[PDB]
């Protein structure tokens, strides 16, 4: 039972791996962004569309990861163990809670499309030589 | 934030909680029937409905935390710590993984009412004393 | 001035008297039941029923009860009095709390009158001797 | 839970504490009211009002926190702790119970909307400083 | 830049300085008033009205200036200077925060036209000799 | 009580927290563009907008604060605590004034439209890394 999370929503994680890993914001910051633009239609009791069911589960599941990093950081007497985990949450999980927290949040402010685009437009400008770019790097609009 | 993964389901978390610990069957045994019964629907490219959605997202990250378990299990240096936070995950995570793979496969299985319906019933059951509780406990069947 | 709680609801205390003291469930347990099933149209602005009106009464009245016991249970001095009057609570007003709570919420879940048969049904049937009974207890449904 | 006795009514727990403690009358003069005024209403088989029902079930409320304790006074033996409690129950619950019995007593003698645009010109008139108070206070009146 | 509060709502400051500045009841109980009868409207997201918008902007500055003063009474080493500014804030800005309050609660419980008849109606009743005066003093009504 | 100064505005705190404290302009420059653009609205008998009102009362109680400021500089004996608390009103109060002036004039100058798509995007290219952040940041312009 292999499932990409990106596959229902016309993405791919080939796709997201298309962008670099230095591009997508943190956490706290795609976090603080999901409570300042849509935490009441995220705390509501409907299916408000399919990109808010999804970024519902994954803050969620976040806030179990993070849980755990804290369970290990308090409950673990080995300063050694304490560290490795926590460290292992913050940058190895953190980078695919980045992927998905961005794509839901962008999806919403501009449109699945214009993430969709965002993604190949970005990604084929980062590969062509500086010379022969256009001089500025794309960013997300309307 | 203060989100409920049930309140878009006409749930909630004390809601599902009229059912013990003990009642919800195995993790394992959980992805064994949301394979054996929709691999197809949740491994398409179509948002079938709310719950496979839901479904979809708590498999994946069910997965990313049993892979964050066997990495502390086979890259740690500590066998106490190591198998100390591989508890964790199995037992102290398990639990509500158990509850939200139950509530999204039984809601796929016999409708959202049909599955509220039975909480609130097997409640009933469970407040009433063994004394004269009736032996037949609420059950979800295709019938 | 004597008025029983249940009169105006079709019962009487001589008919919730007919259900053994052991067959209703605990105050702890029908209050989450009431928490999670109605906690909503218990602190809305409206009289959603008489059903409703009664519950939000009881449930601010044993939470006036269960202070009073905070209150010996603090600020009595006296031990030998401190476990007295909270036992006396837990017990002597557990019951009649415990089948009030019951009553109002069972009527909000299953319907006045499905509470009201369930009433006689249930006590005619634990008097009817084990040899010539329905094998199985009624229990409450729809 | 969350539920305030007045909410239904229109009404909060601070709107009602516009009016100082020593406004409301003794619970027997509450109760020696809802005697004059309505025991054939209170005593019935008919939910004539919200406002019947609470005052019934307030009533039955009292009795039980009277009943605890009168079993204190005949039933403990420290006579220090049973005085102290005592003074809990007249006291300390008397209040509250002082303020929800004129709350729905003065609802069904003079209607809702008149008791609260009363309480909001008490208010007015109690914050109004007492060199500028007129020496009418406002009242409830049939006329 | 120089704007009357009061001038946008038909009043003046020479208007409000008319009753004595011991006619005004305290911030704590305008504050308490403005929390029982107007707390939903004031946390609501519409502009209830141009008196509401006033109300809100008012209550928010004065809890930053007793912010500042819970600031001096903490963070100030020196207790002259912490008492100093904080009986300056409780008093000298006490009273304009007072005629500010009650204006607005006035005009939300009895109506604009009713609160500035008031204004002119207790000013001059306060100034005519008491051998001469209706000999209640007025009130808001209706 | 829990009321936001951005709520009725289609904004909150936390929504105008997606851009720094070093985005707003002084206190000054904020005051003398609001007398540059708007000295002929704020000093009327019309209440022309709820921006108009907020802005007003805003205006008039930085007016208090600095004057509070002055009094606390002329009136206190002791140099050290004068400092240390005009220190407290020109920075530590001066950054939540700089963002209600600059919401409010922005909003008159723009449309609150415009502004809250302004915050949107500036929060989109302030999280995007600075090696990938295009060097034309956002601004509003009359165009």
């Amino acid at each position: 039972m292999d499932i990409d999370p990106y596959k229902e929503f016309g993405a791919t994680v080939e796709l997201l791996s298309f962008l670099p890993s230095d591009f997508f914001p943190s956490v706290r910051d795609l976090l603080d962004t999901a409570a300042a633009l849509y935490r009441d239609a995220l705390e509501s009791p409907e299916h408000c569309s399919p990109h808010h069911t999804a970024l519902r589960q994954a803050i969620l599941c976040w806030g179990d990861l993070m849980t755990l990093a804290t369970w290990v950081g308090t409950n673990l007497e080995d300063p050694a163990s304490r560290d490795l985990v926590v460290s292992y949450v913050n940058t190895n999980v953190g980078l695919k809670f980045r992927q998905l927290l961005w794509f839901h949040i962008s999806c919403l402010t501009f449109g699945r499309e214009t993430v969709l685009e965002y993604l190949v437009s970005f990604g084929v400008w980062i590969r062509t030589p500086p010379a022969y770019r256009p001089p500025n790097a794309p960013i997300l609009s309307t």
